């Protein structure tokens, strides 16, 4: 009757140190409580399902929302937490958008939201100064002339991993310039880049690209090339997860500012965009958990405490799906992105909606798209073909 | 319920679907009272199946290949050991020995009934070679380079390949295995240790061929599509490809096209040009639910294992089989030719089942970087190895 | 790779057309596996035994279960097929009663059942209507009343070959009116027609005979005059194998119905009765056939496919020993007989139980019994004297 | 005051009251835990109840009150100056964290829970071994006969036996405990509420008491002693036995405490307890919620879940040496006799603390009647008459 938690945190996963400290804190606070952790990585859902069929499954699970766990709630492998969210009175602790993203098409709340991600654009002021620029929120001369001026001084503009996930996400964000979230969800879950908003998004991307906004040979770059270029100051801009901006050398981060991606005239947003997801690790409750619900509520109420939540923000520079006044003012760029607010508009992280079979092909088509000169028609063709399977 | 449910990847677009549907309809004519239903799913079958298993409504029989997601099925019991059925039904023996071995895990359990396989040879367009002045198919590296330079001299691309997707990915692994026995290869692609003498010897060989212009210009950016378009429109003279892709080579082109293996470097760990081969594509799995309808499963699997049914897949769809057959895909020239290839070519490993799921995508990325002309063997080795850092 | 089959099918035997299509299809489904048929009729057993002496016996035999083949299993001329029935998963294809009839007392299954026979009674309703008989008789008295009315109109009543096997079997069937299958097995094994059931049936027979239920001078008729009399509508009733009913002219079959033989009070059956056996042509495996049971496996699985079985029923008008849903509607009377079921009781086909030395004398004694006026005592005497040459 | 995110607590803790040091630390810890919640403390002693009522009538009373259960606060629940807390003990599963007896004693006739229990008192009997050894008594007395025998032996070496302030609250509580040798919880409830010392149980107990006293079980002149006399006599080791609140036992000089053992009061034949008996009360400072507090019930939620958290409870026990009304595994180790009293189990029977049930009008006269009763030779009839006369107001 010890509380057993099947979680992805405990070793190499981000936020692990603070989670272990929380578990040890939890024990000091509740001397008699027995809590045990079962750590698994990418194969946690598979391991959880096997123990579930054997009726030996953990009481609480900590994993993100993706392909496999997106089906748990309907098959009943995991229970709808809304009842507990209400009874315990923790509903109000969750950001409104976060709670929505974690709710069924039906009314069910898949899990207790916890982790999230801020994915803004970092601008190197010193580098923009060396040229003749200032931050930029506009498509034209602003993003493009800034790029022309940076290049004029032998400095790469925006660096991005054209041949991997970082590129796949930037392409999607830019295309989203003319797509509101509801629309992007359709585009990316079906693979219909033939919609007006998407065609305008693709054209926009194609225009910036052909003007030299991205580093030379971006189509062949990766997350490594990207972060190395920005960290050594060979490029002036980079759209990256706050978690990645967390490792920008102190020196470089001192004269670095975070914002959104420059808007094009006629955009479906009122401010430079940034990517935002609230579906990273969350707390799920299992059938075994319900039979041990009082012990579960103890643990979750503790994890939802501002006290505990601020620690994840403060000590591990984590973005959260819960309401808190804490800021990662220890991971400067991270803290700065959390302070953004309303001068930037939110766009989707395609991950959850993109069918798994279209994932790798979507990256190969992105790499084809970042190729200087590739017509919008071919861009749309490559992208859509990434969905052949389906 | 009393009706066999088959969860399969065949039925619509998957290769062999047309024949599978005939087989099913044929099965129904041979057994007037039997009820059989099909549940179709592509790359997401494994996921849809595991979910039906949670609902306790999983299909009785499963038709999917062996890859990272299904590799863990037998040990956790999501799917049962098929050995006692293969034996009791007297079907072992219909299976190619090398196929049965590849489908048996470490504990000696047979994961599933083997069915589909793959010949993955090198196609050489003879008219393009003759046009350029290469009068024979190259069997050594130097001959390959010489032919490559000659081809380029006539404005013809030598070897086409999707340097930025799965095709270039396996070709790189294949060329590297020029100096790796299959055992050594399993170890390399399993552990991500490209430091072993054979792997460096292969990486070096690959870099030499590449820097010599053996692959089409800008190959690091091509895809399976660009590759097959280039070979089919006769813009490139050589192409390594699955039997399935070769089955689609336009008639006129297939006419003056012959198959062989990849040219060997001196000191090679094989006796002749290499070709890829696997026996782990689609096979028949039995779920716990299936065991409750075992006599129904039995009637369906022995029908599927019948010589004349297997021959139809070979003869009519042009598939390669994991089972013993006298059939040859004569109706798909290059495929039939790849099936007749004997000891004049050596088989190398298709890395897929040994590669950790986390190193897969990165490995594709590291491949593109590697096809780029001038990338030192040291850097190729580093990119390949970094693909395994997330495992 | 060559299966030799010693068969009674292939030329004039019923079901030959379908057997040959089956063989041709089997090849079609199994190229490389040759099938060689050795055809023989009635004298197959002897020719087979000579083959055994030469030590070049056929692998599979297709023959009837009668005196000569009944000794085969015990001397090992043919092997027990039970271990092949179970383990090949064919057991369930066999009608329970049929499997039992093919099992000796050591529990050995002599052969794989295949052919069978429904032997009912055909009633010409047109002739019945011509006379004043409105309904098919169900009791001895109704039968006699119907025979009287038929004769008043000049129409012969029950035609039968009183001097051959047809008369032989109908007389055994009439007597069994008061005998259970087991009691009848003892009677025809022993030659003991003194049991209460045998004498009660013999008198019932005498009564019907003395009242004119049979055509005039029936004691000297044969299967020939019998079927000729019915096909030309000179006689209105005929008890006969389904195989002979399929030969009835369409115009006549058009107003013909099948049922059983009218019961006498105190009968030992729910009746009317019909003869039914499951021991006609079956598949036997010889010692040579076991040393290559691989090719035998395919052949019997093929022959036992509902698929093939239906062709025999539907295409040749064959009654089968295996379960089927098919009915020979192209041979109406056969189809009708196959559809009888409940309202008819099945009696014994004596043949297998009759010692060979009593076979012919039993026919002779049958002609005597069909002579009007021959007392029950004399009918019993002749019947029992048929067994004087046996132990 | 007033704004949400501002919890105002009217407490008797904060300065001289026992547990104040640990309460302050808990408040500051709570603040560290909830940065966005301001906490204000209004401290008052004996007049908190009066001050709270004046605030309640002006519609600006604190959100949470921390007071014990006595005459005045005993009237808050029915008139609504304070809300029923049972609905709350029930949600957020806090009941179960409360000792069954504690929760019962804090529940009125209507099944309403006046407050969240928190502080309690263990009131056992301490026996000085060093002195029992000098006298020749090698075992702590368990029965009235043995107690008397130990008293004799003790006096023979010139050592006073049981010391107690017969002219103040100590004497009045010990007399009531001894009389309770023959009274169940409910019976003692009736006896001290109505002043009816005629019930057979009180009559028997008064005999027992008179027997012990006449036998010289108490120090000479106990009738005129006080809590100070008592505390002094035991600390300088002039007397070997002393019944007293664990809070007083916590101040026993460590040298003396080293060889001191705690138990219960010896039983007479046919007592109403498996005994020996020790006094236990669970109605010292508790948490009350005001209507204003109900408005800020979300803030009150945080505060109460905190105070009821095991680690916070254990600090009160460990760092302050407080007996609690909630379940704990902690023991007042740093205050030896307190920890030993807490570790006492079934080998000691609980009797009641009269305080809550004695009409205030009888409180002072009951002490004066108690002094009279401790005077040797005073008939059981006179003891009973003096006790009953203490209730002349009713």
């Amino acid at each position: 009757d010890t509380l057993v938690v099947h979680t992805q945190l405990g070793t190499t996963a981000p936020g692990s140190p603070t989670y272990l400290a929380a578990v040890d804190r939890f024990r000091e606070e509740n001397p008699g409580v027995k809590i045990k952790n079962l750590v698994n990585g990418d194969d946690l859902a598979q391991v959880y399902e096997t123990s579930r069929l054997a009726r030996k499954e953990a009481d609480v699970v900590m994993v993100n929302l993706y392909d496999k766990t997106l089906a748990w709630t309907d098959v009943g492998a995991t229970v709808d937490v809304k009842p507990y969210l209400d009874d315990w009175g923790l509903r109000g602790r969750v950001l409104p958008a976060a709670l929505a993203d974690w709710t069924d098409d039906e009314g069910r709340v898949r899990a207790f939201p916890y982790f999230a991600t801020n994915w803004p654009v970092a601008y190197n002021r010193a580098l923009l100064d060396r040229a003749g620029v200032d931050a930029i929120p506009t498509t034209g001369d602003q993003l493009i002339a800034a790029a022309r001026k940076l290049r004029a001084k032998g400095i790469a503009p925006v660096t991005v991993g054209g041949n991997d996930w970082t590129g796949q996400k930037l392409l999607a964000q830019i295309i989203q310039t003319f797509l509101s979230q509801d629309e992007a969800r359709h585009v990316y879950s079906t693979g219909d880049f033939g919609v007006r908003g998407a065609r305008l998004g693709i054209e926009y991307f194609a225009h910036l690209r052909d003007a030299g906004v991205f580093a030379d040979k971006a189509q062949g770059l990766t997350s490594d090339s990207m972060t190395t270029q920005f960290n050594t100051e060979e490029a002036a801009v980079q759209s990256a997860m706050s978690s990645a901006l967390a490792k920008v050398p102190e020196k470089v981060a001192g004269h670095t500012e975070v914002g959104g991606w420059p808007l094009a005239d006629g955009a479906a947003h009122d401010g430079p965009t940034v990517i935002r997801a609230y579906t990273l690790i969350g707390f799920w409750i299992s059938p075994n958990g319900v039979r041990k619900i009082e012990q579960v509520e103890k643990f979750l109420r503790f994890m939802y405490r501002p006290d505990v939540v601020a620690r994840f923000v403060t000590e591990s520079g984590r973005d959260m799906a819960l309401r808190t006044d804490a800021v990662s003012t220890g991971f400067p760029l991270v803290g700065a992105a959390q302070r953004l607010g309303s001068e930037v508009s939110q766009v989707l992280l395609p991950d959850v909606y993109v069918p798994p079979a279209a994932a790798q092909p979507l990256i190969t088509a992105t790499s084809t798209s970042f190729t200087r000169g590739t017509s919008p028609a071919r861009v749309r063709a490559a992208l859509e073909s990434a969905y052949r399977s389906v």
